[PDB]
């Protein structure tokens, strides 16, 4: 599944962010 990869890729972003305010 494509889409699966995009919305990872997308997300695993989200990660690093949820980083900074925790």
């Amino acid at each position: 599944g494509v889409v699966d990869i995009l919305k990872g890729a997308a997300k695993d972003i989200a990660g690093h962010l949820a980083s900074k305010v925790m």
